[PDB]
């Protein structure tokens, strides 16, 4: 199933994100139970949104129920990305098709306390899993943005610390994550972000750290240098170890 969606609204939120908005009546079945959920955008091999078809997975930020509208939220990155490059081209009255939504695995809720992460890629799916916490939840939101101003007012239980760390040679997610202090067993994790932060997280929580599989999700959202096409490639790559 493809939904055929129109573009009601596109604004550049700050340095590293468009906001772009998706309307139609093909979306009308959403619920704000779709909000995380995530979709593909659909392409044609010459780069085009009028339908070999070339997808992009992102994120729906919002869904408003009035008006039949979903949020996307772009990182404005720069081989030329499909999605990126439709993105910043856009204009409002244009169409795109999407694919899905789907989901995947949460944050487990029967951890003591909790420790999220994200990049910008996993800004708007880090959100929903914010909302979908207790209100007195514990713990640590840890955020890699590129520019300062990319801090966003994030709905969160009070007692999660929200931290934002604005990458440069010697601040990134992984060192930030690492350097926080450790609140003990039963932690629940959730982390979403660049191919080798992943995988670097990984063995910290599992292996350091010592949580078990039902207690943390952890997956790339991307790989700097690859395309997507690539990166789900390489994502069976690194199951197979
Ligand atoms: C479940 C899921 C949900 C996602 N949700 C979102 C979302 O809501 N918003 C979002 O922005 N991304 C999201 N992503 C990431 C998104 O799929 C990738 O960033 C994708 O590569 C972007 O497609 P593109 O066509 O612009 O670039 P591609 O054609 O895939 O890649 C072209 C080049 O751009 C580089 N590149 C891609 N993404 C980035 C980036 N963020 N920063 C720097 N360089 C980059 C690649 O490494 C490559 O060298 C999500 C990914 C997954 C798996």
């Amino acid at each position: 199933s493809f939904y055929p969606l129109t573009v009601a609204d596109s604004q550049q939120i700050s340095p590293s994100l468009q906001r772009i908005t998706l309307q139609g009546d093909s979306i009308g079945h959403f619920t704000l139970e779709n909000e995380g959920d995530y979709i593909k955008l659909l392409f044609s091999e010459d780069g085009g949104t009028d339908l070999r078809q070339i997808m992009r997975t992102y994120t729906i930020r919002s869904f408003d129920a009035t008006n039949n509208r979903i949020e996307i939220d772009f990182v404005r990155h720069e081989q030329c990305g499909f999605a990126v490059r439709w993105a910043m081209h856009t204009a409002i009255g244009d169409t795109i098709s999407i694919a899905g939504p789907g989901k995947a695995q949460g944050l487990n809720p029967n951890g003591k306390w909790f420790f999220l992460a994200a990049d910008m890629t996993a800004i708007p799916a880090l959100a929903a899993q914010l909302k979908r916490l207790p209100r007195d939840a514990k713990g640590y939101a840890v955020i890699e943005i590129e520019h300062v101003d990319d801090k966003q007012a994030l709905q969160a239980p009070e007692n999660i610390e929200i931290s934002w760390v604005v990458k440069d040679s010697s601040t990134n997610l992984a060192t930030s994550v690492i350097e926080k202090n450790w609140l003990g067993e039963n932690g629940s994790v959730w982390c979403a972000c660049e191919f080798d932060t992943m995988r670097a997280l990984r063995e910290y929580f599992r292996n350091e750290k010592e949580i078990a599989k039902d207690y943390i999700y952890i997956s790339s959202y991307w790989k700097r240098g690859v395309s997507e096409d690539g990166h789900k490639q390489l994502k069976q790559t690194d199951a197979q170890t």
